[PDB]
């Protein structure tokens, strides 16, 4: 199960990122997060 790529695509779909990424809604892509 590849993991979307950083600033791909979220809008419309509803599934996970890869690690330390958390799909957005608003944006629309995968962002940066757990790692500050």
């Amino acid at each position: 199960g590849d993991c979307h790529k950083f600033l791909g695509w979220c809008r419309g779909e509803k599934d996970p990122c890869c690690e330390h990424l958390t799909c957005h809604v608003k944006h629309g892509w995968c962002v940066w997060d757990g790692t500050i």
